[PDB]
């Protein structure tokens, strides 16, 4: 048997607002493997849900920070440093675009909505990576979540596609800049996890003839963060039941 | 011989500040093929510079607009509509990142610098495409300029790499949204116009600005009527190489 | 207006058997631009067919060679040297897979069928490039045809997809090796066009209809759109472009299946 | 802690001739995780070599087959069926190109040499996948090896690059065809590792030097790193992943 033992390792998991988060899936696997987890939450009004998520994980530390606020990120990382002493893993599961941007056409995206989507969904990785850098230990890593709309047109994903392209390019640059410290940076491109017509359409065309599960994403994040992935950096790894390899729908 | 005659066609070229640039090179080829050209310029203090460019093209209408200002973009397109009645081609040659962002490391990029780079270098394509849409005639097109750092890490290109990744994704989505009107949207990924590029590139030389101009002309012309959503590399083959020579 | 004038230029166009073909479309644009054309034909039994093609182009020189026979390729290129003195352009429009391999599943492909498909559809480019090399003038080039199935799974395209993957990789290596002489090598990735070659692909009517409905332009491309890209790539207007796979597919390949 | 327990699982590992190989590294991680391994070997004169590999793994069944011989592959799979009943994993670590093809220029590759390289390095995956199909149990998988030269020009990788391009396209089509049975197919794109196979690639040494100098991690990868990725991909931890080319290269291929 192979064992993955992450006892003594420290993870910060950002962007989790409910148990269906792919981020929650990864945090759950990290806990199961033995790591200690800190969860960020956006604002004090959301602390109750954050407390519920921490209890759902069997225990986690909470910190308040809005990723648009540089001081609040500074305070978060000061808190992490004091509580953990250092960091091994950062899970970035932050994704946001204004509802108005996601309705209608990409060409019609308003300036402030476009910039906020990019700020929250892409720049946030840079902002947290920079602050994590002095805390991250050798062998440590950052993982983010993406979707294949970065490369292929998925109508109505709109500015989020563009944010994901910016996020994936960021992963590559950050991998180059963090690599000398022995810190790796990767993205997981996930398929949908079970509206119903969309899930069924994906399932008919995917090679595996089904949708992926939350646990499948969790397992890939565990692997990438673990020492089993020590040679892998700068990569976008697809967990999508093979869907994106298809050149037409079935 | 085959001839491409773009007489009667109307181009707006944006982002051009100098005769030795890729946007200028495209504008010049559009003129040579017979098109009329309007150039944008960013601020009225640059009017003299714009005038010298227009003269170097043998004549070009000039319109002031800073692409971060929606009201100014509205005014520009109202002006183009008034002058031309409609539009055939839009050349987006706008690229900017703050000096501080381009010094040092990408991970150290400041928030406002990052956003400004993305706003000017990528969002501007969306802002101008939306305003061009109702003016653009069947057969019309938009072309923008990019660089292979969108896909590969080029140290010191920093946030501009990320902006180009956003720009190329924008090209794909805009191609999808403008396709029903018979309007095409493409990107040209150019090499530099150094000795290391020449040593590694298959052609063992750098590309010229005229080579970029010719590709832009081809993409906007009817010869390219089946091509949309593409990133076409004009780089002497450099980017196909899996290591430096 | 821009003019494209290729008078005095010499083209060898290979793999063409019908006027409704991408290879013929490229040859037609080359002739229209002013170049002289040579067409290969596979065996003396197909000479009549080749003669009609030469006539449809308003005049072309013919040479016999089967692309699986190295000695016949040596003979064809000796003939080209004697008749033209040198060569500017080579259009590689050769594609073939046995119909036994094209029906059913890729995993069921027979050994000899797979090898022949790769031999005719990918190795042929290497074979002809090597022999064209000493004849190819500075500014010259080679263009081949490919399809999106090389990159993404298109049901029923089977071993032809794998052949096209091999062909595209060959384009990059050949661009690297021929570039220092000023010779360019590129592939055109065409969308579906009703040609006589399309009848040998079991996936066609279904993809052709899908493309019209899914592609950004909301239509299929035409053979003339392919000919025009071929003309551009071979012309001096594309002098900075080499090692590329350029798509002329109405934007189909950029789409997600939503 | 989490545990990957492959007890009761059965692997067939093909192309392995030396402990210093990526194929061997994957076989070793499979053994560590609890799977039983069978190794193929090409020719009976190589039986002693194969026996030493089996002992280095702590035990493996051995089967003779040359992947260019359809009859031999039929006999191999009959032997595997009789021994194991079924199969869970197939590791395709077969690669070959004639020396003459690998020396000098790609453009100068001779016809028979080119075809043999494609036959052994790419068609073999199809040949073995077809025969494995009826044996492979739900949750099962096939993994193969590739490298960046398939996508970008690495001088003097020549026909091996083209064969790897053919192999990666084959992975995608096979994933599509085997997926409805619940069988996954993936490729590992390894950085340069000093293996026995590395000796037959003239372009290897320039790449090996370049990776350590310029990759994000500023080092080359190890065969164990490839072994761990192969183990992950075959394991149930990767149950959502199919038709992929996953890079384990210290980030090299992302660099400009
Ligand atoms: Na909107
Ligand atoms: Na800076
Ligand atoms: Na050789």
């Amino acid at each position: 048997m192979l064992t993955v033992d992450l006892s003594g390792k420290k993870a910060l998991v950002m962007g989790v607002t409910n148990q269906r988060s792919l981020g929650f899936a990864i945090a759950a696997k990290l806990k199961e493997a033995g790591a200690e987890v800190a969860l960020s939450y956006q604002a004090e009004r959301l602390r109750p849900e954050a407390e519920k998520l921490a209890e759902a994980l069997g225990g986690a530390l909470l910190f308040r920070a809005d990723v648009t606020q540089d001081e609040e990120l500074d305070a978060l990382f000061a808190g992490v440093k004091e509580a953990f002493g250092g960091l091994d893993y950062l899970v970035h599961a932050i994704a946001f675009a204004p509802r108005e941007a996601m309705e209608g056409r990409y060409i019609d995206t308003r300036r402030q909505d476009w910039l906020l989507a990019l700020e929250v969904s892409a720049y946030s990785l840079v902002a947290v990576a920079r602050r994590a850098e002095p805390l991250l230990r050798e062998g440590g890593g950052i993982v983010t979540l993406t979707y294949y709309a970065s490369e292929k047109v998925v109508p109505k994903y709109n500015v989020m596609a563009i944010a994901k392209a910016a996020l994936e390019a960021s992963v590559r640059y950050l991998a180059y800049e963090l690599g000398p410290k022995g810190v790796r940076v990767n993205a997981i491109s996930a398929g949908p996890v079970r509206f119903t017509k969309m899930y069924d359409r994906v399932a008919q065309t995917a090679p595996l003839r089904r949708n992926i599960t939350q646990e499948e994403v969790g397992n890939l994040g565990l692997f990438l963060l673990s020492p089993l992935a020590s040679g892998i950096t700068g990569e976008v790894v697809y967990v999508d039941a093979g869907y994106h390899i298809m050149g037409m729908e079935l």
